[PDB]
RNA sequence: GGCAGAUCUGAGCCUGGGAGCUCUCUGCC
């Protein structure tokens, strides 16, 4: 998966 | 119990523009 935390680009498994 | 969401507007991780890991609020069954 594809998120933003604070501001930048995170990968939460796909 | 299980499920589904969650950001410079859910907290941390020393590699981190991020395939991984801890933990938790709210709704849903």
């Amino acid at each position: 998966r594809v998120r933003t935390r604070k501001g930048r680009r995170i990968r939460i498994x796909p």
